[PDB]
């Protein structure tokens, strides 16, 4: 979805000055100048910008009082109108200007923009010069600023007292303009010309299948209709025949109302380019349509026809594996055909009106029971056991098994199959390389975490690590591959760009930006700076997150589960659900000593952010910091020790004071 | 093993004010609040926190003091009761509540904690109410205090003077909840529900592979039974298939007493959940085993009951390579069974009662000396001969090798034999694929040792580098590789968080925190701090560490092998097992020059700290860096430079005085 807005207004315009300017904003300010209005004007698009839309940075002592109120009245209630009026230039030179003041609206009528294409006139006008010192010079001057009106504009007539066909002519030229030059401020979507159709549409999906499903059928019958020779007596296989006709003649017909992708961009909706690439291009799938061997070897180029599409419908996977197994098929079939063809040709010998004894459907015949016998030569085994026969052959010369009980071994048969030992090679080769490198592709991803296990594995057991600290790495592996089951955060978030990345980071960390007050009053700016720089640990049970000694660096936000504070081997917190943790890094200027372990007690999840991100971030945008401050109250500071006195010492401390 | 703790409380309490403390500190400090208790007392969870759990933050002018000593008494000796008092709130709004004191014990009892769920009971307590002008807003307030106990608490008999049903119905509540809600505060493990079996246990393993392994029998002997059709007479081919029927029936009826890991979680042991899945998934399973041809090849769905499983049994490796022969085997049965049910409905055509000379088995009795014999038709080949010669063409077919003295000639062999050929070709492509796999991944670990080895090589001999440097170099490539082969410790270290790194790293260097004085008085929060940084050199005979002009930059500790200082082509110092050689890196604040060639003497372990990372651990715990500084003494101190006179010169000097 494109907002193609300043490519529409340049293309239907044939080089104006258009000075397109804000419409809800009070004086009309303009956001854009084009190029024509920087040399009509002499002003840079370093001044225009920011000034009124009404061109009211060019008045002055000449202008007339009768059209600057005219403008600005055109402006104050939103219509369109093509007031002429004199206005200066940066060189302080007089001359006079044809503005088209034009609405233009948003998706929903808003009026958002003021297009205001100007027209430069000065052969058409009175000339009128004050600082000037001689009078030729004005008339000169006019001849100066119109240049192009004497060449492309207004030179269809040229003859004098003609003032009326340069007012009359374009009064309201906006009107008539108001379908050619006045587009829509939307986010449009890819347009389609009259009567043509989109490859991405769900209409050429389904019809690319059907094509699919029926030249499959085209591949799998022409060749046994042509070889085999069926006589054409019931009315289906004719039916049939003639819907399949022409619904490829549709699609021939619908090729030339699709629209191809560009070699440099894409899709391209012209129906010039789309008719000189398919003429260019596509007639070999012509020639098999229009109107017996011959012809029917010609049509069986409409599987190329299909297969030229190889990329909709197909995918790297299982899918070629998929179409693997559909060649091969559709090879031992036509090679079963071309089989039979080549062996009925030589059974009986028309110039001696003899059985031929060394071919293969002689013997077959032999050892099948019903032989061959004269009445001519009358029939022998049935239509069906011909071509069962034929293609057990080519499955075992394809196969490479060759039980050899039908064999090659008159003439021919010998050199065709030394032909046909060469594509079924060929044939092999590229399916048993194409096989290994999907199953490789396949798994390749279960085959790193089992390395991994190996590795670790063998880690742990070459340096004699304890029994308990090993399982804790395995369960620790096993796990963490158990819910990130190949999936790497990092990889995937390094491949997108620095806008998706904020939101996909503020998305993962969501459960600590909405369920805490702290994350109330902050901008969307400064969530997308935290968020990048949280992380997350998913803890295990027995799992301490700060030793005894260790300094806090950084705070972390636990969202699931439960954690417990010891000190002095005694619980004075239980965390959990909610809960933040850490010491206070903005009012302390110093790192602190972790007077407390924090053990969990469940399977945890901790988001952390580190003390030098969390300052950085603080230390610029200084008005969330206040509200950060002022809202978060950490419920265990690890780094004020709390003092207490166990119940034993008190009771030691009595005994000893009854002792003495 | 999980210790939750603060599930169990919540779960079976219906929205209480919980409010655990400690027992064993005095004036039992609370450790965590529910988030009742912080809506029912206006308190936030950072000011009740380290207060008192006999709640004594809410006392004041009006609480009776009949019952502030029996709560402080009952806290003193462990027992539970449920005396109920008058509080304040943070509004200084007088409420009644009612407390539960309950203790609550650790694995081994030693009560540990208090658990202290509260009740607010307003409407059925005497007014009172100091500071208020109206009478009727104390009772207003009695109905505001309580909302709960008008909708599910006490609406059972709403109706005037029921005082008793309000406080005999709960008087000895904990008591009769001593069994719902108080449970251990323990490490506890997954617990499971009466009559239900955990998946993990040593118990259900073993029935998997029983399983297995009556599957593997009924696969072998189903297709056997069916298709030759042995004559049941032995008494054991009938109870035998009646223990399995009887052993795979008590598997499905264990099917439900067994634990099937969440979606997204663990085991959960929910009965209902369970029968749900079960009911869901698989019947498939049900129809085979209740009650000829149909019923013997709907059994042999008991395949894919056990192959539902194939996780627990199997890996990626030779165990894919077993299972692929084992299938292998089955598919070269089931096939070879088929074969002789279709070859034995085509020898004798019943319409005629004449023998079919084109099948397979009349060219087997044709080409074995015994044929079939007319009396109907007599028996032919024996039954163990017609096993092993359908065994023998299927193993022909699969294996592609075709030897086609028994072979398809008939109509329906040719047939069967292209459907053979397509299941025979899927399965040897996806065998060789898995096989190459398989491979690459087993051989994938001893070929970078050897692509290092060729490429140093190649190293070594393009740059022309000397003998004696190219033979260390080569010594050392094949030595690291002899004692850490394809381990990278680096690697390991990485991929576990930063507690179990701590704890591996202080592990591997126990030969230098355990045998030396100055790793004494150091806490378990510096140990894991040092360790971390330490590093590791194996060096060879001939190897020096520190030359006679570079920095000293670290300490090295010697745990293996013996060293020798060398100085002007002099011995100075022998270091070895346990001595520990550098420079001063705290109290100099300069680099010095290594006054000495330190060489190695026989295959050494050196443990190796830089000075940067041990004066950043020194110069945070500024404690045991007094006792590292007074109990670390080196042996050979790289900076000062000893000064000495060998004997030839003095001999020199002597024979110079004796000229003159
Ligand atoms: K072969």
């Amino acid at each position: 979805p494109q907002n193609t807005f300043l490519e529409n207004i340049v293309r239907r315009s044939s080089e104006s000055s258009f000075l397109l300017g804000n419409a809800q904003i009070v004086d009309w300010p303009v956001v854009y100048s084009n190029d024509g209005f920087c040399k009509l004007s002499g002003y840079h698009r370093a001044d225009v910008m920011q000034k009124s839309s009404t061109c009211s940075f060019m008045y002055g002592e000449l202008t007339d009082k009768k059209t600057i109120e005219k403008v600005r009245q055109t402006f104050d209630n939103y219509e369109s109108n093509c007031f002429e009026v004199l206005l200066y230039k940066k060189n302080r030179t007089p001359v006079w200007f044809y503005m088209q003041i034009a609405p233009i609206r948003n998706e929903h009528e808003k009026v958002v923009l003021f297009l205001c294409t100007f027209k430069d006139i000065t052969l058409f006008k009175q000339p009128i010069e004050d600082d000037s010192t001689k009078g030729w010079t004005k008339f000169a001057r006019l001849t100066r600023a119109l240049t192009n009106s004497r060449s492309v504009l207004q030179q269809l007539t040229p003859m004098n007292k003609t003032e009326v066909v340069h007012k009359h002519s374009r009064l309201a030229e906006v009107l008539q303009l108001g379908s050619d030059i006045l587009p829509q401020y939307k986010q449009e979507a890819p347009k389609t010309p009259p009567h043509i159709i989109l490859h991405y549409c769900a209409f050429k999906t389904t019809w690319d299948w059907v094509i699919l499903i029926l030249t499959f059928y085209t591949a799998i019958m022409v060749p046994y209709n042509v070889s085999f020779k069926t006589k054409q007596n019931n009315i289906a296989w004719l039916v049939l025949d003639s819907v399949v006709d022409v619904i490829f003649l549709v699609d021939i017909v619908l090729n030339f109302h699709t629209t191809f992708v560009g070699p440099g961009g894409e899709v391209i909706s012209d129906p010039k380019l789309i008719r000189m690439n398919y003429l260019k291009t596509w007639f070999v799938i012509d020639l098999l349509s229009c109107l017996f061997s011959s012809l029917k070897v010609v049509r069986l180029l409409r599987l190329g026809r299909v297969a030229r599409k190889l990329d909709h419908y197909l995918e790297y996977g299982a899918a070629v594996l998929v179409l693997l197994v559909c060649v091969f098929g559709l090879v031992a079939h036509w090679l079963a055909c071309i089989w039979y063809s080549i062996g009925d040709y030589e059974v009986i010998d028309e110039v001696t009106n003899t059985i031929q004894i060394d071919s293969w459907l002689y013997q077959l015949a032999l050892s099948i029971g019903t032989p061959y016998r004269y009445n001519i030569w009358e029939g022998g085994p049935s239509k069906d056991s011909l071509y069962v026969s034929s293609l057990y052959f080519t499955m075992t010369s394809l196969t490479t098994i060759g039980f050899g009980n039908i064999a090659p071994t008159t003439d021919v048969e010998k050199m065709f199959s030394v032909a046909m030992m060469m594509v079924g090679s060929l044939l092999y080769a590229t399916i048993f390389g194409n096989v290994t490198t999907i199953f490789q592709q396949m798994y390749a991803n279960t085959n790193r975490y089992h390395e991994m296990l190996n590795n670790v594995r063998d880690f742990l057991k070459l340096y004699q690590v304890p029994k308990g600290l090993s399982e804790r790495v395995m369960d620790y592996i096993v796990s963490t591959w158990s819910m990130s089951k190949g999936i790497d955060t990092e990889k995937v978030l390094s491949i997108c760009p620095k806008d998706m990345r904020a939101d996909i980071c503020v998305h993962l960390n969501r459960k600590v930006f909405n369920e805490h007050p702290a994350f109330r009053l902050a901008s969307d700016g400064c969530l997308r700076a935290l968020a990048v720089e949280f992380q997350t640990i998913h803890c295990a049970p027995g799992d301490l997150i700060y030793h005894a000694g260790e300094s806090v660096d950084a705070l972390c936000f636990v969202v699931s589960g439960s954690l417990e504070v010891i000190q002095d081997d005694e619980v004075v917190a239980i965390l959990g659900k909610g809960d933040v943790f850490g010491d206070i890094f903005w009012k302390e200027t110093t790192l602190a000593h972790a007077c407390a372990n924090v053990r969990a007690l469940t399977y945890c999840d901790l988001h952390i952010i580190k003390r030098e991100a969390l300052l950085k971030v603080l230390d610029f945008y200084t008005a969330f910091a206040n509200s950060f401050s002022r809202n978060l109250t950490l419920t265990c500071n690890l780094r004020k020790r709390i003092i207490f006195r166990k119940i034993s010492d008190v009771k030691k401390e009595e005994e000893e004071r009854l002792r003495q």
